[PDB]
Protein backbone atom coordinates (compact mmCIF):
# COMPACT_ATOMS: atom_id res chain seq x y z
CA UNK A 1 0.00 0.00 0.00
CA UNK A 2 2.90 2.52 1.11
CA UNK A 3 4.38 1.59 -2.23
CA UNK A 4 1.98 1.73 -4.47
CA UNK A 5 1.17 5.12 -2.86
CA UNK A 6 5.03 6.37 -3.44
CA UNK A 7 4.59 4.50 -7.44
CA UNK A 8 1.82 6.99 -7.44
CA UNK A 9 3.78 10.06 -6.62
CA UNK A 10 6.58 9.45 -8.86
CA UNK A 11 7.05 9.69 -12.78
CA UNK A 12 8.48 7.38 -15.30
CA UNK A 13 11.04 9.59 -15.79
CA UNK A 14 11.47 10.27 -11.78
CA UNK A 15 11.76 6.44 -11.02
CA UNK A 16 14.23 6.07 -13.38
CA UNK A 17 16.65 8.33 -11.59
CA UNK A 18 15.93 6.44 -8.63
CA UNK A 19 16.28 3.14 -10.37
CA UNK A 20 19.77 4.42 -11.32
CA UNK A 21 21.08 5.57 -7.77
CA UNK A 22 19.35 2.57 -6.43
CA UNK A 23 21.48 0.51 -8.47
CA UNK A 24 24.69 2.26 -7.77
CA UNK A 25 24.17 2.08 -3.69
CA UNK A 26 23.22 -1.83 -4.69
CA UNK A 27 27.38 -2.76 -4.56
CA UNK A 28 27.06 -5.76 -5.73
CA UNK A 29 24.20 -5.59 -7.90
CA UNK A 30 22.32 -7.91 -6.30
CA UNK A 31 19.02 -6.31 -6.42
CA UNK A 32 18.76 -4.94 -2.55
CA UNK A 33 21.02 -2.81 -0.16
CA UNK A 34 22.16 -4.05 2.87
CA UNK A 35 23.67 -2.68 5.92
CA UNK A 36 27.17 -2.61 4.19
CA UNK A 37 26.44 -0.99 0.93
CA UNK A 38 24.03 1.41 2.81
CA UNK A 39 27.38 1.83 5.35
CA UNK A 40 29.60 2.59 2.27
CA UNK A 41 26.81 5.08 1.02
CA UNK A 42 26.66 6.92 4.21
CA UNK A 43 29.97 7.04 5.92
CA UNK A 44 30.75 8.78 2.49
CA UNK A 45 28.17 11.44 2.87
CA UNK A 46 30.62 11.68 6.38
CA UNK A 47 28.68 10.12 8.60
CA UNK A 48 29.83 7.32 11.27
CA UNK A 49 27.00 5.60 11.96
CA UNK A 50 26.93 2.09 13.99
CA UNK A 51 25.46 -1.13 12.62
CA UNK A 52 22.02 -0.90 14.56
CA UNK A 53 21.81 2.58 13.58
CA UNK A 54 21.72 1.34 9.90
CA UNK A 55 19.38 -1.69 10.96
CA UNK A 56 17.17 1.26 11.97
CA UNK A 57 16.98 3.60 8.75
CA UNK A 58 16.63 -0.13 7.23
CA UNK A 59 13.30 -1.04 9.40
CA UNK A 60 12.01 2.80 8.63
CA UNK A 61 11.11 0.88 5.61
CA UNK A 62 11.60 -3.11 5.45
CA UNK A 63 8.13 -4.36 5.16
CA UNK A 64 8.82 -7.54 3.73
CA UNK A 65 11.39 -8.51 6.74
CA UNK A 66 14.66 -9.20 4.52
CA UNK A 67 16.83 -7.23 6.74
CA UNK A 68 17.38 -5.60 3.54
CA UNK A 69 15.96 -2.41 1.10
CA UNK A 70 15.13 -3.48 -2.26
CA UNK A 71 13.54 -1.34 -5.24
CA UNK A 72 9.70 -0.81 -4.22
CA UNK A 73 11.12 -0.24 -0.60
CA UNK A 74 13.66 2.23 -1.79
CA UNK A 75 10.87 4.36 -3.62
CA UNK A 76 9.01 4.59 -0.23
CA UNK A 77 12.23 6.00 1.68
CA UNK A 78 12.58 8.37 -1.67
CA UNK A 79 8.99 9.46 -1.50
CA UNK A 80 9.22 10.39 2.26
CA UNK A 81 12.64 12.10 1.95
CA UNK A 82 11.16 14.01 -1.09
CA UNK A 83 7.70 15.05 0.68
CA UNK A 84 9.54 16.29 3.96
CA UNK A 85 12.06 19.05 1.98
CA UNK A 86 8.93 20.40 0.10
CA UNK A 87 7.28 21.02 3.13
CA UNK A 88 10.18 21.81 4.67
CA UNK A 89 10.98 24.48 1.26
CA UNK A 90 7.07 25.35 1.63
CA UNK A 91 7.63 26.85 5.66
CA UNK A 92 10.82 28.33 4.98
CA UNK A 93 9.45 30.62 2.20
CA UNK A 94 6.29 31.25 4.96
CA UNK A 95 8.26 32.34 7.84
CA UNK A 96 11.17 34.32 5.41
CA UNK A 97 7.54 36.11 3.79
CA UNK A 98 6.85 37.35 6.85
CA UNK A 99 10.21 38.42 8.01
CA UNK A 100 10.30 40.90 4.70
CA UNK A 101 6.93 42.10 5.61
CA UNK A 102 7.97 42.92 9.65
CA UNK A 103 10.42 45.61 8.39
CA UNK A 104 10.72 46.99 12.51
CA UNK A 105 10.79 42.92 13.51
CA UNK A 106 8.04 43.56 16.42
CA UNK A 107 6.74 40.34 15.46
CA UNK A 108 3.65 41.30 13.80
CA UNK A 109 2.36 42.87 10.74
CA UNK A 110 0.98 46.08 10.57
CA UNK A 111 -1.38 47.99 8.09
CA UNK A 112 2.00 50.61 6.72
CA UNK A 113 4.34 47.68 6.55
CA UNK A 114 1.79 46.03 4.66
CA UNK A 115 1.18 48.52 2.30
CA UNK A 116 5.19 49.12 1.75
CA UNK A 117 5.44 45.63 0.87
CA UNK A 118 3.12 45.79 -1.68
CA UNK A 119 4.05 49.22 -2.68
CA UNK A 120 7.74 48.13 -2.98
CA UNK A 121 6.48 44.82 -4.89
CA UNK A 122 5.84 47.11 -7.59
CA UNK A 123 1.65 46.48 -7.56
CA UNK A 124 -1.21 49.53 -7.41
CA UNK A 125 -3.26 48.59 -4.16
CA UNK A 126 -5.25 50.92 -3.08
CA UNK A 127 -6.56 52.06 1.13
CA UNK A 128 -9.50 50.21 0.69
CA UNK A 129 -7.68 47.37 -0.50
CA UNK A 130 -5.16 47.11 2.65
CA UNK A 131 -8.19 47.78 4.88
CA UNK A 132 -9.84 45.04 3.49
CA UNK A 133 -6.69 42.55 3.78
CA UNK A 134 -6.06 43.78 7.59
CA UNK A 135 -9.60 42.97 8.56
CA UNK A 136 -9.96 39.67 6.78
CA UNK A 137 -6.43 38.68 9.48
CA UNK A 138 -7.27 40.20 12.07
CA UNK A 139 -9.32 37.56 13.61
CA UNK A 140 -8.35 38.52 17.45
CA UNK A 141 -8.88 42.19 16.45
CA UNK A 142 -6.22 44.12 17.27
CA UNK A 143 -5.31 45.95 13.99
CA UNK A 144 -2.18 43.96 13.41
CA UNK A 145 -1.19 40.54 12.10
CA UNK A 146 0.92 37.61 13.64
CA UNK A 147 2.35 34.84 12.55
CA UNK A 148 -0.86 32.66 13.24
CA UNK A 149 -3.02 35.00 11.29
CA UNK A 150 -0.84 35.20 8.54
CA UNK A 151 -0.17 31.88 8.04
CA UNK A 152 -4.02 31.49 7.69
CA UNK A 153 -3.88 34.15 5.24
CA UNK A 154 -1.25 32.55 3.24
CA UNK A 155 -2.51 28.85 3.23
CA UNK A 156 -6.00 30.28 3.13
CA1 LIG B 1 6.27 10.15 -18.24
CA1 LIG C 1 23.24 -5.54 -2.87
CA1 LIG D 1 13.13 -5.72 2.42
CA1 LIG E 1 6.06 44.92 12.34
CA1 LIG F 1 -4.32 40.17 15.11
Amino acid sequence: DQQAEARSYLSEEMIAEFKAAFDMFDADGGGDISVKELGTVMRMLGQTPTKEELDAIIEEVDEDGSGTIDFEEFLVMMVRQMKEDAKGKSEEELAELFRIFDRNADGYIDAEELAEIFRASGEHVTDEEIESLMKDGDKNNDGRIDFDEFLKMMEG
